[PDB]
């Protein structure tokens, strides 16, 4: 099946990117920041 993972408790502010969902938009407007883009990786695994 298709199901998925019941949210529970409604967000006023919601991402537009991915369409997540924070109390506070204080909060997602430094999620969007993982769309935007962010370097984080580096070295090669070994
Ligand atoms: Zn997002």
């Amino acid at each position: 099946g298709s199901s998925g993972s019941s949210g529970s408790g409604e967000k006023p502010y919601k991402c537009v990117e991915c369409g997540k969902g924070y109390k506070r938009r204080l909060d997602l407007d430094f999620h969007q920041r993982v769309h935007t883009g962010e370097k984080l990786s580096g070295p090669s695994s070994g």
